[PDB]
């Protein structure tokens, strides 16, 4: 038996946590820069790294109630880790990553007993499922516009 | 009107060699799961799925006259997360395939995309509906273990 095996899996996610959100500041970023044409979805992406950039801020605070640090490691390597069509779907398949993530957390959370941490980390997976929701209402709209202008 | 249709084809073969992705995926998903018999079932019952899928796509290719291509075709809660997120990538990608068919007028593929669609969506949802459960499990055998 080692009870503490779950609070260190729980504090690897945190730390995994933190790292996707750098991912995705730098993705958001990424992608803003590179589209035209497209006033919306860029708008709406950037809006999103706002958001995002509040996101890293809260998983700061999590991190700081639990006496614990980011990885700066895994902070590196999630940095690491027909375009405008294809763009969007991965736009959206990225924060249905994040959703999955957030879901098992409030678990892990709820099994560690970091109660206090649950309202934030649903307030993130609240602003994931928000900008999922709008990229797949607006991947049909794009998908028409690219094609309009295929010919 | 012909790009229009042409990219409609790229996306028809693209979302062919996805399913053999994904036919690729769930087998060895299902060769994993050892501590969450539901979940091993739920795969293989979507894996089933999936190679009917691949079948129904061929249906759309033929009636399209193109044919897939052949270059494009050829930890359990990592796991569980990463096969969401492959359903949630074939769900935005038939969502896209959907406003294509339509725009290029392959009408008559409509009902076969959006049974295919329905099919990943009722799966993503199982998922995301148990991975509280995996999470919990996992953690519970890791003190155990
Ligand atoms: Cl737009
Ligand atoms: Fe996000
Ligand atoms: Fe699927
Ligand atoms: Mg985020
Ligand atoms: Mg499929």
């Amino acid at each position: 038996s080692n009870a503490m095996n779950r609070i260190e899996h729980y504090h690897d996610w945190l730390r995994d946590a933190h790292a996707m959100e750098k991912q995705a500041e730098s993705m958001l970023e990424s992608m803003a820069s590179r589209i035209d044409n497209y006033p919306e979805l860029r708008a709406r992406i950037e809006q999103h790294l706002s958001e995002t950039k509040n996101q890293i801020v809260q998983l700061e605070t999590i991190l700081d109630r639990n006496d614990i640090s980011r990885s700066v490691i895994k902070d590196s390597m999630s940095k690491m880790a027909d375009e405008i069509v294809k763009g969007s779907i991965s736009g959206y398949v990225f924060e249905q990553f994040e959703i999955a993530c957030y879901t098992s957390l409030l678990a892990a959370a709820k099994n560690a007993g970091d109660t206090a941490s649950i309202p934030t980390i649903e307030a993130i997976l609240n602003e994931e499922k928000h900008m999922a929701d709008w990229l797949i209402q607006h991947i049909p709209q794009t998908t028409e516009k690219f094609l309009i202008r295929s010919e």
